[PDB]
């Protein structure tokens, strides 16, 4: 199983416009399997791709289409472990004004 230890943004922080979103777990995930869903006060908002960058694969990079504007976010997410097994969640953050 891969629990989420920490996110960047962290959840119920107040952040400037982050490039990503960096989700690191307690063993490897991989990004072909897993899902995440990104929504502004309801609004789904786009993101173009999903990488683990590292060989432990313990961090998933979402990466959005277009730059986050300000406002309220929800992060939803499926992790998919290296062992096959899955794992859920979701917190919030926000992107400051
Ligand atoms: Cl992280
Ligand atoms: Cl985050
Ligand atoms: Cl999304
Ligand atoms: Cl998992
Ligand atoms: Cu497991």
């Amino acid at each position: 199983h891969a629990h989420l230890k920490s996110a960047t943004p962290a959840a119920d922080s107040t952040v400037a416009a982050p490039a990503d979103l960096r989700l690191t777990f307690s063993a490897g995930v991989e990004a072909t399997f897993t899902k995440v869903s990104l929504s502004k006060d309801g609004t789904e908002v786009a993101i173009k791709g999903l990488e683990t960058p590292d060989a432990d694969k313990k961090t998933l990079v979402v990466t959005p289409a277009a730059p986050l504007a300000a406002g309220n976010y929800k992060v939803v997410w499926n992790a998919v472990s290296v062992d096959t097994h899955k794992s859920n969640g979701e917190y919030s953050f926000k992107v400051g004004q």
